Formats: structure tokens, sequence, C-alpha cells
């Protein structure tokens, strides 16, 4: 629901949200649950990417404080959250400097270590259902795919997780502490069912 949304995502992370949804005609006015939805998903993202970079020699690193910066590239392009001008415009031209193919549907992130690109889903549902629905329905189109869902358990695309495990606790603890938020506050059961 919106206050509990607004009171729980930091202010980048509302506006994004707002303005992605404020493309369907839906406002968190009447679709609190959509907007709930797109803020995590979003706040994933951003956990995913953030802090990450990738040496001189090349190895990946994590790093406290992010500013990028001429020893430090960003590990990856964060591609959820842009306007889909400029997103297109990041994918079209990742795809000419590669031999990636143009996607169907535009990625959550890119990662310039491993050249793929990354889907990125968070479910209150299983995970085996969720991954499965993904993985049919970006089939062929080599995109690593990585589902997260509230009760902590998480689930890649062949088992192998390219992002460290501290991050990934780090954003499995997030999921989990939101979820006992809107318990407290009387949302989780309408929120949990929502879902599709
Ligand atoms: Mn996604």
């Amino acid at each position: 629901m919106e206050n509990f949304v607004r009171t729980n995502f930091n202010p980048m992370i509302l506006e994004r949200a707002e303005k992605t949804m404020k493309e369907y005609g839906e406002n968190p006015q009447n679709e609190g649950n959509k907007f709930a939805a797109i803020s995590t998903h979003m706040e994933v993202c951003f956990m995913y990417s953030d802090f990450h970079f990738i040496d001189l020699e090349g190895n990946t690193i994590v790093k406290e404080n992010d500013d990028d910066n001429a020893m430090l590239k960003h590990r990856f392009e964060i591609i959820e959250g842009q306007e889909r001008n400029i997103a297109w415009t990041i994918v079209n031209s990742i795809c000419n400097m590669t031999e990636n193919s143009k996607p169907r549907f535009l990625p959550d992130l890119y990662d310039y270590k491993t050249n793929k690109f990354i889907e990125i889903g968070v479910t209150r549902r299983k995970v085996e259902d969720y991954y499965y629905e993904k993985a049919s329905k970006l089939k062929g189109e080599n995109v690593y795919i990585h589902i997260f869902s509230f009760d902590g358990e998480e689930m890649a695309t062949d088992d192998e997780y390219i992002l460290d495990e501290e991050s990934r606790a780090r954003i499995k603890t997030r999921l989990f502490v939101l979820r006992q938020e809107l318990a407290t506050a009387g949302l989780w059961d309408s929120f949990r069912q929502s879902e599709k």
C-alpha cells in the first residue's frame, strides 16, 4: 500500500517506481500492490548493483564508498529504472560493441564482467514457479535469470551465482524485513495474493 511504500523505500526508488508506473495508467492510489512490487524489484536491482566494481586487474570487488573513478569501472549497467529511451540506447549500444543479439525484452541489468544480460524477479510465491514462468518467456535469448523470494529462498540460471554471497545475503534479508513489516502492518496477505 502507498503509505507503506512511501514509508519503507528511499526517495530515489520511489521516484523511479512512480515514474515507470505512470506509463500503464496505473497509480500508487488504486494500485498500491503494483507500486510495492515495482519498488521492491527496483530496490533489489540497486542492491544487486551498488558497490560492485571491476579492478584494473579485471577482478570483481565490493567497495563501500561507491563513486566510479578511472581505476574502478562499475560492474553493472543498471537498465531497470531508466527511461525506456535511455534503456534501449544502452542495450542497443552494448549489443553493438559485442555479439550479444538485441533482446526482445528490456533486461534489469548488464554485467560487464561476464557480458550477460540479467533479468531479476522477486516473488511472494515459490521461486521454482516464478523461475520457470520467466525462463519460459525468455527462452532462447540467453539472459541470466535470478529470482528472489520473501521467504529468503533464491534461484538462478543453472544454479551459479555471479553475485557475491554477501550481497545475496543482504538482499534476502531486506526482502525478509519487508515481509515482516508488511505483516505487522496487516498488508502482507493482500499483497502475497495480488501476484499475477
Ligand atoms: Mn524484473
